[PDB]
């Protein structure tokens, strides 16, 4: 069955079998005035498989999302937004689990686009590891350039070789993704039980191969020592973002760092690392949580008193 | 300034400031007929101090939980159960935060008893690592013999040396705890968004200082390769809980394995590794989610029927 809803104020409620007739979502709480169209959503959808009709050799135009309510004349009305995908599962039956993820990613798209305009929040994820290959550096312009979402232009070949290797031998490997949210206003999160890190973990943990979630330095913290605050020299600065942007479960101000670990996954099926495909959904999940908490934080302000630096519309 | 509640069927709602008059919870959803008095709760509350006789230079009584409603003649009636702790702030000297943690432990104590009596579920935690010291073996008998919740009697010496140093040096260190849930029935959890692992993670992260949560093999999984090897005479059995007792977001029937990483914090009240005192609260939170998913699982179906299982009173 299903626990098919997520969010208090930004709410996504869904349904649909991968083999069923179609897939649906109702998304509540998105304020009126947001330019929004189907294309905005597909573009994130189609990001899940980074091919055009290019990617799978003879693949069709993919199944397309349709906005059924909530948008008037290109803009959000501020009523509940309905999404539909009709499954053109072309007329033992298998199942492709990109259909099971669609509604999340279409909804996250809505929360991304809203948070980018309003705040310039930018939510982006990259695979740091596949099995025994690690990326060692980050270049945002590189992650779209290779089919692993890898920020390290020199590991891409090494990742590529490991994928080529596994394919040969009827195996598959684990993955670790990092997702970041930047330009996130301070103060979001709801201790005790709805800390921003908690909802994040909750949300990420809805993705299927996930075995862990961490925030900031995450697990390394186990081995660390409390050597961060009392004495400085003249130059130094302790913005290492050890907390990964959440402290006491409310946003810092700093970028938000979350990592997750996806496990290995069971004609030639080119399996081998389905985990990299989780990036756009991991990005989706984070957006959905931040939007929810945006709305909660606003609902708890009689009205605003900044603070806001030289302004950066 | 709170999101002060957790659960859908087993629901726990709280309030109380540490220097407020008192602390309260209202716990919803416990079936009638569980044997319950204040003592079943203090035992758990008083476990935040592995030694209560074992204290630095003086100890108060301490502070006693009172059950306000939902029990008759020693038994849950099935009505919401009210809990209160009146702060004897005493009307400085010694100040502790054990207070923001009490209603959680008290309510976990309840979930825990019900699970223990009904399904014989066993939820215990142990500290696997403090700073640079790691414990190797687990002997449940050891766990309450030391003040570290440590299951390895050869690590106790080392943990003691480490902590004794750090306190005189004035340094704090992080910890890593493992919490286990044994004899948990198969079936529990609610995908897509309320998977058991998602709600575990969510809950673990309400504990301050947690920077990571992992299920089963957890972060090891990024570096792993996949198959159920193999077809030959010796090959590894599926029940090595790689999954830590959750599959596709629902309990497997295997033991539930959860690890969390807690970061270092910052007269003789110096907390070098407060992380170890989090063990009872991680037990409570795991009990609270389990209890919740039990009821939700009951609610889902009209008729329970085999497997025969172990449902042991």
């Amino acid at each position: 069955m299903a626990g098919n809803s997520i969010g208090q104020l930004f709410r996504v409620t869904t349904c649909g079998e991968s083999h069923g007739v179609g897939l649906m979502a109702i998304v509540d709480g998105v304020p009126p005035g947001l330019a929004l169209t189907e294309e905005d959503l597909q573009k994130d959808l189609d990001r899940r498989k980074p091919g055009t009709s290019k990617f799978a050799t003879q693949r069709k135009e993919p199944d397309q999302v349709e906005i059924i309510s909530g948008v008037f004349e290109g803009k959000t009305t501020g009523t509940p937004i309905g999404l539909l995908i009709r499954n053109t599962d072309q007329k033992g039956g298998g199942r492709s689990s990109a259909r099971e993820t669609a509604m999340r990613v279409a909804a996250g798209a809505i929360a991304k686009k809203y948070l980018a305009e309003k705040f310039g929040v930018l939510i982006r994820g990259h695979v740091t590891q596949i099995g025994n290959e690690v990326a060692e550096k980050l270049d945002w312009n590189e992650v779209p350039n290779n089919p692993f979402f890898c920020g390290d232009v020199d590991a891409v070949p090494r990742f590529e070789a490991l994928v080529t290797s596994l394919r040969e031998q009827g195996t598959s490997c684990g993955a670790k993704l990092e997702i970041l949210a930047e330009k996130v206003p301070v103060g979001w999160g709801e201790p005790v039980f709805d800390r921003l890190d908690a909802d994040i973990a909750h949300a990420m943990m809805s993705i299927n191969a996930v075995k862990g979630v961490e925030i900031g330095d995450g697990f390394a913290v186990a081995g660390q020592f409390g050597h961060e605050t009392r004495d400085e020299l003249t130059s130094h600065g302790f913005l290492a973002n050890h907390a990964g942007g959440i402290l006491g479960g409310i946003s810092s101000g700093q970028t938000i760092r979350v990592a997750i670990a996806l496990k290995p996954t069971a004609k030639g099926r080119h399996d081998p690392c389905v985990g990299v495909r989780a990036t756009p959904i991991a990005e989706a999940m984070l957006a959905i949580v931040l939007m929810d908490h945006f709305l909660r934080h606003r609902a708890q302000n009689a009205d605003v008193v900044p603070p806001f630096a030289p302004i950066e519309p």
